[PDB]
């Protein structure tokens, strides 16, 4: 009912990968690792920002997690106009909806981004999910040729990386 | 006869040179208005939001105002938390005159090592649906072609940062 918004850390990770994987499931596996999301969050060069939302021991879920929600962010480019702060994923726990961690969770993440220089920030909402659509337009958000995505998967770079 | 090599910052002048004919290329040469100065500040201060490689031929290949950077790459990391690291090839162009001799096959093999050494499990990049030649290249190097974008800018986030 209260809480606080705060940086991840390390001994966050398994919290992370917990809140990672119930928004997998809201939006739909995942085979990402604690070990991946600690080396890749919290080593020398960190791959992603999180930031995690904390509820008093009187809250805690019925499972006994202190960690109610969180948003994971991380920097883009866009070489036409400047750098841009892309927020990746962003979930509360069900049962912690509408009391105002979202709305708190934005503010810092709208921190980071003046803090940063950040002109925008950009991410993905699916087309069903209406009331996060509604959310969002309510704060600014507004909808951005036809470009399509392409990968070249590991195998392949290992040809090319390994080739002379 | 041309060598690949990590930007420096006093190649910025030639990095958006290069950015401005890669849009022109794309249709959209007037939407850049990035600077020199936000180039080198973005790029070469204390937290790079991204990495460039540059292609240099030597002074008998230089173009015919002088000029020895000839093509380059703009990338930065971003991360799947289904999956882990990736990296995004955000620009990728050489000059006209300067295709077909091995800079981009050479820029490509440059971008992989670097994929393998940050163990990324792919690399992300969009390609316009017109834009044939450049799809075939990336199709037959491995590239597999495969919800809505949304924004908040500056002033809204500068709004939900400064409220109580
Ligand atoms: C991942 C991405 O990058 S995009 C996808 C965003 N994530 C999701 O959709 C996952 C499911 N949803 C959520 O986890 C959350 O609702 C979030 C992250 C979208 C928002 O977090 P919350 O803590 O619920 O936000 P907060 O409490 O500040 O406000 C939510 C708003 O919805 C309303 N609301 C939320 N829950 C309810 C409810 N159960 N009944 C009525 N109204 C509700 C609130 O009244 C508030 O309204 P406002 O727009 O007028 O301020
Ligand atoms: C972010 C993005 O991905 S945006 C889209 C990419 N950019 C563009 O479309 C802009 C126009 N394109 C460019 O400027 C590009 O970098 C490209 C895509 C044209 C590639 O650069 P280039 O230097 O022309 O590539 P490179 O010369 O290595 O290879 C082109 C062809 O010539 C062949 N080739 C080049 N040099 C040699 C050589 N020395 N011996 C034999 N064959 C050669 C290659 O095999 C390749 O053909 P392939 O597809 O059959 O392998
Ligand atoms: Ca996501
Ligand atoms: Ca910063
Ligand atoms: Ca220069
Ligand atoms: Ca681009
Ligand atoms: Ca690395």
């Amino acid at each position: 009912a209260k809480f606080v918004i705060r940086p991840a850390t390390a001994a966050d990770c398994s919290d992370i990968l917990r809140l990672i994987k119930e928004l997998a499931k809201y939006e739909y596996q995942v085979i990402l690792t604690e070990k991946d999301l600690l080396e890749d969050g919290f080593g020398e060069h960190p791959f992603y920002h999180c930031l995690v939302a904390e509820v008093p021991k009187e809250h805690w879920t019925p499972e006994g997690h202190s960690i109610v929600g969180f948003a994971m962010y991380y920097f883009t480019y866009d070489p036409w106009i400047g750098k841009l702060l892309y927020l990746e994923d962003f979930f509360v726990m069900s049962d912690y909806r509408g009391f105002g961690i979202g709305s708190e969770i934005l503010k810092n993440l709208s921190q980071v981004a003046m803090r940063c220089r950040c002109s925008s920030m950009h991410f993905l909402v699916a087309e069903w999910n209406e009331p996060s659509i509604n959310f969002y337009k309510r704060r600014g958000a507004s909808d951005l040729e036809g470009w399509r995505l392409f990968k070249i998967d590991k195998e392949y770079l290992l040809k090319m990386a390994t080739e002379e």
